[PDB]
């Protein structure tokens, strides 16, 4: 209409429909108000999102060291990113819509104008689709962001949307026409349920899951905002006349070499093996053989067999005896090498366990570490080495490192085995704790039954289905585990040769190695030590704020503009005062008049030239109010590893936008027209048809953000110039035609 209803703050224009022309007259002035108004709230929407940073930051003392001997106390705060404190800072960059519906709701008499949710529903359109967008072009190319967890994106994208929902559901489904106090009241207890989820998601994420921490610069002077980030006869002898062959060879081949003479002969060679040091039957077979010369063949290949058991020996040697050469069909004489000696090297050495290196300095970023334990000089065998750990200067209670005290167990031909230790994270700036690592004695374990009886063990003894080398393998069993007792067995004038291969078996037993203790350094976090030194390199305050508030052409065209706001909002209380609350409280007021003002202006340029409320709610209102959001989101996309947060801030903005402001405003209204006795109405005939055409478009952007989640497209964010555009192009016609839609439904064109 024509005819203005006063304001919550300025009066009506006393002239009504003047003229044509006096209408610009008007208007211009009030449309250049209400964008020169915009600027005070996105400038003290910044400071109260600084300061709501700095209220939910967590303090840091930092020595800071210099050329000189002493040394300068700082104060640095690590803001942490969380899904419980990106709510906040969006609730906070959210704060002037909901108190645009609050003020709407509350200062006309308690009867709910098209403006408060009209705005509401417009801003979340814009901050699905534009912000969206411009988060996808302000990637540099080259480089792509992926949201780290979709499921809660997922999550979070369904309540953002099911909220949008559930208003279409109060207004039109479940009785039609009015909001009652049940209805107000549970839209508005939904709110909690989101941060409780939001607090029960970040404690299940961050406990469940070690996540990689990155530090960059903060916004303020002095902090440092946290992300996870990711991390000629012929004569016949032997070829060598010595051999070499490992006893788990199973053989070792021998060859028979027939020189000189004429090949076209056949001759008879007898091969039998004897004994040296080691004994025919027990080490290797005794193999008696006798082999023909075919003619035109000068070598013949033999095989002897080494016998393999676990038992440790000395390097052996047994020989090989060639006789009775004889001509078929003198003439054959044997060669000068005819006997051979073969060579057993044992390995049956049950190992030698040391440590990589004395001293390793490690970092509280590692979390769990890893340190070997390296088995040399032999593999046999069934080994435990005990392990505990000492504290240094390090104390240990799992406040510095837990406590852990085991006994590695290495399998038999297992050399590498590791000990895992947690660190706890202190992020300190600089410290030089250490603590021990200690292996003690270790001791062999299973065993066959002939090593046992020549290590001569007493304990008992339970028989394991495994079979090494044809031998059943026994195992002793430990004290504290409780057998049976039927099925353990004991196994339990020596001739002097047999206390010699005892001796020799009994070096077989597992000993320690060079290093036994291992002094780890805990050293500083790489990540806050170069976060603190760029930040120190690039580097009383009511004075300091107010001569910074008074200070390339463009950017002294900007200041002398946006002056007026600066020089105002410099008398709000810095950020240091209160542990910030003397912000948060000033500020907020310094949004809600402000605010206030907004909405007259916006009942006024509307009924001027004759604008309905819901048209100068979508385009103009809600793309003023939404400016603070599209700062927080554009700079979390850009300095992110991962953009979790850059649309986490959207989602969670959209969510927060109806459950705290259509929430508070109408339980209030809701509230105040039931115990008044008469029944609260809101007409529903607008408003739901943007709330589907919202509902219809926001399912094809999570669609085509979905979309890119292939390894073609890169990432979630970003990649290639040409997708990019592509996006961006879409969300921009998207938003289009939803503007355009609910402009041309909203004077009844439909
Ligand atoms: C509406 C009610 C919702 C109730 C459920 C509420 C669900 C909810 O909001 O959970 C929050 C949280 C989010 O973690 P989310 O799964 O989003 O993130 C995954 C995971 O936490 C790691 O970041 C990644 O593994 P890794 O560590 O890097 O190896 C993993 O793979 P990648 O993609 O990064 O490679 C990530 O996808 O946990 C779950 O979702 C697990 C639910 C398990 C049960 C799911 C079924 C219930
Ligand atoms: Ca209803
Ligand atoms: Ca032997
Ligand atoms: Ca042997
Ligand atoms: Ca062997
Ligand atoms: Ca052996």
């Amino acid at each position: 209409s024509y005819y203005c209803k006063k304001g919550v703050i300025l009066p009506i224009w006393e002239p009504q429909d003047p003229s044509f022309g006096d209408k610009i007259a008007r208007a211009t002035v009030y449309f250049v108000a209400m964008v020169y108004m915009f600027l005070g709230v996105s400038i003290i929407a910044d400071r109260f999102m600084s300061s709501i940073e700095v209220i939910t930051s967590q303090e840091k003392e930092i020595t800071i060291k210099k050329p000189n001997g002493e040394t300068t106390k700082t104060t640095v705060r690590i803001w942490n990113e969380t899904v419980s404190n990106l709510t906040l800072m969006a609730l906070g960059s959210s704060a002037p819509e909901i108190l645009l519906s609050v003020i709407e709701v509350c200062g006309h008499n308690f009867t709910a104008g098209d403006l408060g949710p009209s705005t509401i529903v417009g801003s979340a359109a814009f901050n699905m689709f534009i912000i969206i967008a411009l988060c996808v072009y302000v990637v540099p190319d080259g480089e792509t962001r992926k949201i780290k967890h979709l499921r809660v994106f997922f999550v979070t994208a369904a309540w953002s949307i099911f909220a949008y929902t559930w208003l279409y559901i109060i207004l039109s489904v479940i009785s039609p026409g009015v909001v009652e106090v049940w209805e107000g009241l549970l839209t508005f207890f939904f709110f909690p349920i989101c941060v409780v989820f939001a607090w029960v998601a970040d404690r299940r994420l961050l406990f469940y899951k070690y996540v990689y921490k990155r530090y960059r610069a903060g916004k303020q002077r002095g902090m440092i905002i946290e992300h996870e980030g990711d991390r000629p006869v012929s004569k016949i002898f032997f070829e060598q006349g010595t051999y070499q062959c490992l006893e788990n060879c199973g053989t070792v081949a021998l060859t028979i070499i027939r020189r000189g003479g004429d090949l076209t002969n056949t001759v008879f060679v007898d091969f039998r093996t004897e004994d040296g040091t080691a004994n025919a039957g027990s080490d290797y077979e005794f193999t008696e053989g006798t082999v023909v010369f075919k003619p035109g063949d000068t070598q013949k290949e033999i095989r002897v067999g080494i016998i393999d058991d676990d038992i440790f020996e000395e390097d052996e040697n047994f020989l090989v005896h060639l006789s009775n050469v004889k001509v078929s069909s003198t003439l054959a004489c044997l060669g000068s090498p005819s006997t051979a000696t073969v060579t057993i090297f044992d390995d049956d050495h049950a190992g030698i366990f040391t440590f990589e290196e004395p001293v390793t300095h490690v970092s509280e970023s590692i979390g769990i570490m890893e340190v070997k334990v390296l088995r040399t000089s032999g593999a046999r065998g069934n080994v435990i080495v005990p392990y505990k750990t000492i504290e240094g200067t390090a104390r240990g209670g799992g406040e510095d490192f837990e406590d852990t005290c085991g006994e590695l167990e290495f399998q038999n031909d297992e050399i590498v085995k590791t000990i895992s230790v947690k660190v706890i994270d202190d992020e300190e700036y600089e410290k030089n704790k250490t603590f021990f690592l200690e292996i003690g004695e270790p001791r062999l374990v299973e065993m066959s039954e002939k090593k046992a009886l020549l290590l001569n063990e007493l304990g008992g003894f339970t028989i394991t289905g495994k079979y090494l080398f044809g031998q059943p393998v026994f195992r002793k069993v430990h004290a504290r585990e409780h057998p049976i007792l039927s099925t353990v067995i004991t196994i339990a004038p020596l001739t002097s040769k047999e206390e010699e291969e005892r001796r020799i078996a009994e070096m077989g037993r597992p000993i320690l190695g060079e290093h036994t203790k291992l002094e780890v350094i805990i050293e500083e976090s790489y990540e806050f030590k170069s976060t603190v030194d760029k930040l120190i390199k690039k580097t009383n305050s009511w004075r300091e704020q107010f001569i910074e508030a008074i200070t390339s052409c463009f950017d002294y065209v900007m200041h002398f503009l946006t002056v007026f706001w600066k020089v105002l909002f410099a008398f709000v209380p810095p950020t240091e005062y209160w542990n910030g609350w003397a912000c948060f409280i000033v500020s907020i007021l310094m949004i809600g008049l402000l605010t206030a003002f907004i909405g007259d202006l916006a009942s006024h340029f509307g009924c001027t030239i004759g604008l309905k409320d819901s048209v100068t709610a979508v385009v103009f209102v809600a793309l003023g109010t939404s400016v603070p959001d599209t700062f927080a989101s554009k700079v979390a996309a850009t300095q992110d590893q991962y953009a979790d947060a850059s649309i986490g801030n959207v989602t969670g903005s959209n969510a927060v936008n109806v459950f705290l402001g259509i929430g508070v405003a109408w339980s209030i209204a809701a509230i105040y027209h039931a115990a008044n006795g008469e029944q609260f109405k809101v007409s529903p005939g607008t408003l739901a048809f943007s709330v589907t055409l919202f509902t219809i478009f926001a399912f094809i952007n999570v669609g085509v953000l979905l979309y890119r989640r292939r390894p073609e497209i890169g990432g979630e964010l970003g990649g290639p110039r040409t997708a990019k555009l592509l996006t961006s192009c879409l969300f921009v016609l998207l938003w289009l035609l939803y503007i355009f839609f609910s402009s041309l439904e909203a004077y009844c064109h439909i």
